[PDB]
């Protein structure tokens, strides 16, 4: 990634072997949890496109998901190249050329060019754009990987309300929806697909009640 | 997180994977207990709000408590923006914007803004307030996760006194009761809900019995 | 813990994750033994009172021993406040106030107070006093945690002599007493509860002999 | 590996034991996987040829693959020496001699020679050439180690479609071919060896459709 | 232990918890091999007597060996007090007092006195003498631990010569003898208790032969 | 061992327990293989002779190889003191004594003398010579530990070719044969001691077969 030395100039540090060891390990160990995506955001803070590509390719298995995310990367690069024109000519000092889709993807770029593009003034967030594309691809793969839909979860006769709401939130984290409508599901379906006793309890308590008090009422 | 060098000037540092690996493991290994709050408070000392958000997002399971702490953060931010109004419209040159309800948590604020806020002169303890809010949320959570109340704790006919008093102090530590009422009840409810023979022995020993005397007498 | 080193002494670093993780893991695995006393003393060499509080709060389980340690610390703090009264009236400017009985435990004090009290000229060893308090508490804990007394140790017909004396010395170390009677009790109890073969061997050797000759005598 | 940093660049540090241990573990545990080439490229980022030799010598087992790698490296070094002949006669003073074909592999060179070659002005990237040789050898190794060809892959009546396409893409990644034939062969081979139900589904969808719709079509 | 900072003055650094963790784990896991004492020498390089005392006390179990080493320490301290007189009077700056056996052992001394004694000119190797006493005690313990004597090992009819000589040297590392006589032992007992066929082979080859050629002849 | 600081001046550092534990695990884990000599050469790079002595003394088991390496060290020291006579009797002021046969290994020499020798101007590579001697000793050890000669390798009727060629190259690398004779025999013994059907198939290809062809043709 990129680090700043104590009272020194901006220098580029190599990839973290211990972090990569953890990243490969986490996927195998954790299977494919939704929390894995944040994991990538925390482990790849300020990482270069080459480091991101190495971290993606070093993963063993999930080749179908890798092909899907590569297709999404190609589509995003094509959209970027279509929305932003490309100009050619002499390169003036202090100003870099127009990055293309393949240059943002990092497949036809080099480490020195990436450093020059990320250390310019103003900086070009090529790494940030690639990381956003990667996390969007991971969100798509975790949406497709969801075994149970958001509208298919219902509280059973013997299933506790704690486990019910836990699974409901786990499916909501993996479902596809916008941020505004995201509250509508957890406000309506959470009480519309519960056990009838706690349904009546929450209806008598009030719909505007919060999760803590509604659970303390459903537990008692 | 934040480290202090021998020179005197501090810089930003990315989140180390070892701390989060331990944090994910400690939450899973220890489940939920009173000891998790201190570990959390000692492990995330001097960290940016984004690091705490990632730690609260990288946890696997128990999404109910995560939603509880998220709603607690939202309520605290609402109370903060209600009690602290923005009376100053324009911003002086060289000064950064005041942290609002959504900026104090790091939802719509980048890491550079948090760095500039925490490194100001004088510094703005946004991370400290966020840690206090998370500690209050965890207190509420461990109070909800109590298996039973303090009044229902009664020693059985053949159950030993060691595990009995252990469970008693365990369910008393997670209680939101004040120090005064806890010190008042620990002198009465411990002897009133004990083994009859031991209870009579402790009552005949005197009204100034301490912990070690009770442990030595109740086991004989 | 506080760090006294080269220029730049005005530094304070929190507890390292490796230390705290190791202490919680070792205490649970080793349960309670006389051995923990030196491990705790070595892990907390020159630590701040808040660090000791965090280390005492990180332990999970055994709430009775923790309550006994807390009440012993409170009693010793009350004794210290009784023997070292605080002076009334206004304090002199530039002179730090002496630590009170409750300030040693770190319950009503802050970080800057203990930092100024430890880095004062001359320094005030409040951390050493708190460590001695915790050591006395752990001594009382390991004394009350003794399952079998020292007099109920008798070697069986098939139990080895080495294992017998190992158990005997472990039980003797678990209990705290004056060494002047220990020198007599070890000699008047070791050579009395051995096997008949080892008993006649030590009788033919001599009571005033050393221990290594007794170990190498009845071996095998 | 080479360390290019602030003043004091003239420094050579050996390979860290942790990275070498991680390499040994990932070689022993996973044998050879299509993802080992990015692992080697990340763990050996900017290393001296001696470091590459030490990493290639610590491999456990699979002597045939190592011999294949060695002979490929020798052949490519011979080709480099043939295409880049060395100039005869005396060398100019102060100008470092060009590395020979055998000097790149580090079989007849020393540490100071390659240090001066990599730190010259302009630098000579012999380490990158050796890494290219090693990754080409690894590609040949993973192509030879292919247990089943790409045409002998047929999905059974009960095997899932996701695992089938995962195995297919894994076998395709294990083999190295031109980019202009792979996009045609995958489309002409995937929609033929699927389940009858999934075959009818994809026939109802369309040949020129994307892969995500094929994955989400016959799911469950 | 004692360390020297880069371009700094000689300062005493605190003890490392990981060292004690490795030390407690290795002794329990490896029981009492002769190499354990050597391991001790590497872990206690330049450590203060308090560090060695804590390391010995933190060991779980084996209180008999602890009592034996404490008795040896007391005997060595008494011998040092008898051979070196003790003087009293005013302490001049720059010169330390006469170290007593109780001060060499470190049971009745503090940290600052030992620091001043080890950082004086000329330095008084109190820690080195204590470490020598401790390794002598460990040698005595590992000699007592030896189940089979050096003269009781004989090669069986089906036992190979490799394991035979391995066990022979393992027992020789645990017997009580000086190096001058240890050479004669490892020269004559190796051929006196060997296999008769290999005995005749070595007699035909020659007694002055080294172990390598003797083993290569006995294998064939 | 020996580390290089950013300033430029190097200092002495004690052996880290992690490297010693890793070496012990590798020795315990893999017994003896031709691949452990590069592991030792890369793990103990730039270490004092005392560190190598401690590493060779802390190993548990296989004392025959330890005695072999000790005898080789003694023989090399004898050859050194025989070929390098001490012609200079007096020692110049400021100059250290010349390392003798017993001083080059560290038996009767302290660590300070070794530090002064390795930090001289010009430095005396005593550690490098000791490492070369240990490498030669380990070479002799792995040559002796060869199960059989190179001629006894014969592929059976049902034994596969992969494990056959793997064992062949293993015992060839463990052999003391020179680089020329190894390349001379690897073209003959591999084809003359194979499965008859495969043997004839490979002989029908020609005298210019490569390793990949031998692997792909024999398996058909």
């Amino acid at each position: 990634p990129i680090v700043q030395n104590i009272q020194g100039q901006m220098v580029h540090q190599a990839i973290s072997p211990r972090t990569l060891n953890a990243w490969v390990k986490v996927v195998e160990e954790k299977a494919f949890s939704p929390e894995v995506i944040p994991m990538f955001s925390a482990l790849s803070e300020g990482a270069t496109p080459q480091d991101l590509n190495t971290m993606l390719n070093t993963v063993g298995g999930h080749q179908a998901a890798m092909q899907m995310l590569k297709e999404t990367i190609n589509e995003e690069a094509a959209e970027w190249d279509r929305v932003h024109p490309v100009h050619a000519g002499p390169i003036e000092p202090g100003q870099m050329r127009e990055p293309r889709g393949s240059d943002i993807a990092g497949t036809t770029s080099t480490l020195q060019e990436q450093i020059g593009w990320m250390t310019n003034n103003p900086p070009i967030p090529v790494g940030e754009i690639y990381k956003r594309w990667i996390i969007l691809g991971l969100n798509k793969i975790v949406r497709m990987y969801s075994p149970t839909s958001i509208l298919d979860i219902r509280q059973g006769p013997k299933e506790p309300f704690r486990d019910y709401v836990d699974r409901f939130y786990k499916t909501l984290r993996a479902e596809q929806a916008s941020q505004e409508v995201k509250n509508w599901m957890t406000e309506t379906l959470l009480v519309q697909n519960a056990n009838p006793d706690c349904k009546t309890i929450l209806k008598a308590l009030g719909p505007a009640a919060t999760l803590e008090e509604m659970m303390t009422a459903c537990q008692g």
